[PDB]
């Protein structure tokens, strides 16, 4: 039965104690980086969130935990400040939207209005007028998909459009056994919403990769990969968190379900998998068509897989410099976590 697996994986790895090592070292060529306005910017994001038709407790619960100002600093190190505002706004969203609609019903009337809210901003007839009913996490996506907009081509646009309809309809959808490791983690690649900021890397540096070197399978790989990666690191940095809550469809656990790894075997056995994908990317940029005559074209192939790569290390370095999924006293000098499976 569920509850007869559910109950075997909580008694294994209850109270265990795993020391991670420090994930950005497996991806050495890829470096982290701030934004330097950040401290400003929050200054705006917190006058703006005054605004946010969501909870006090909760918009500081996120803001002070998450902080995802400095989310965008990370992904976005390189962008002019005025971007920064609706970079970060746009992530305050998606995890204040996650966070409201963690009920079938409700589930799928918010989807609905918030697909419209997509379509009313990013498709062909724009319409930035929240509708007079909106919920809090739909009446804030309005101004922010507006900000966006005024900052993309019409390429990036549908871009964005269709990864926000993906994020969506992946929630959504998702709603005897535990589920099997790959098919978990071939659901994340799909459902994950990370690519929306990839996409978002064109808002931030103003610029608009063409639709064929973004089909070119060599990008279409890189991106892949740094799904897959970005997936990886937070399967083992949000284990603890996960666990703690009793939320069992975490990669790490189904390897220990599944294949009766122990809790050390499954964790090693993510890293590895990282170690794979990030060679596999590494692998792809000389497949690239990079032009042999346009600096500007390569400028925009650079900055575009540079913004894939900034997610997975970006993901990354942001975990290890916020309390989203762990207490920063649980990372020693050379930045190894020791996650605790107490509760
Ligand atoms: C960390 C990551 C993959 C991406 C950060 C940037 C973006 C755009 C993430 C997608 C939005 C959400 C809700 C991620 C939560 S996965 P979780 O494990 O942090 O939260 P959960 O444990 O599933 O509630
Ligand atoms: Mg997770």
């Amino acid at each position: 039965t569920l509850s007869g697996e559910r109950r075997e994986i909580i008694r294994r790895a209850l109270n265990k104690k795993i020391l991670v090592p420090n994930i950005l070292e497996l991806m050495p060529a890829w470096p982290s980086e701030f934004q330097p306005n950040i401290d400003e910017v929050n200054v705006e994001i917190d006058e703006w969130l005054k605004t946010v038709n969501v909870a006090k407790e909760k918009k500081l619960k996120h803001r002070a935990r998450g902080n995802y100002t400095l989310l965008a600093g990370i992904y976005y190190p390189h962008c002019r400040k005025e971007k920064m505002l609706a970079l970060s706004q746009f992530l305050y969203w998606i995890f204040f939207w996650d966070d409201e609609i963690d009920d079938r019903e409700g589930t799928i009337l918010c989807c609905a209005e918030t697909n419209k809210c997509i379509n009313d901003c990013l498709g062909p007839e724009p319409n930035y007028t929240p509708p007079p009913g909106s919920r809090g996490t739909v009446e804030m996506l309005y101004p922010i998909l507006r900000d966006l907009r005024a900052g993309l081509s019409p390429v990036s646009t549908m871009r964005l459009k269709q990864e926000l309809h993906d994020y969506v309809n992946g929630v959504k959808n998702q709603q005897d056994h535990l589920p099997n490791p790959w098919d978990h983690f071939q659901m994340r690649v799909d459902d994950v919403g990370v690519i929306p900021s990839i996409t978002q890397n064109e808002y931030a540096m103003d610029f608009t990769l063409p639709d064929w070197i973004r089909r070119h399978e060599a990008m279409e790989e890189i991106v892949l990969q740094c799904t897959k990666l970005t997936i990886l690191l937070n399967e083992i940095l949000s284990l603890q968190k996960e666990f703690r809550v009793s939320q069992l469809e975490n990669l790490c656990l189904l390897f220990m379900n599944t294949y009766d790894m122990s809790i050390e075997q499954s964790i090693h056995k993510v890293l590895g998998l990282l170690k794979d994908h990030y060679k596999i990317c590494i692998e792809a940029e000389a497949r690239l068509p990079w032009s042999t005559t346009d600096e500007k074209l390569n400028n925009n192939i650079r900055e575009y897989i540079r913004g894939c790569q900034r997610l997975a290390t970006g993901t990354a370095c942001w975990s290890y410099n916020c309390e989203r999924y762990f207490k920063l006293s649980q990372l020693n000098d050379q930045q190894e976590l020791l996650l605790d499976l107490s509760r």
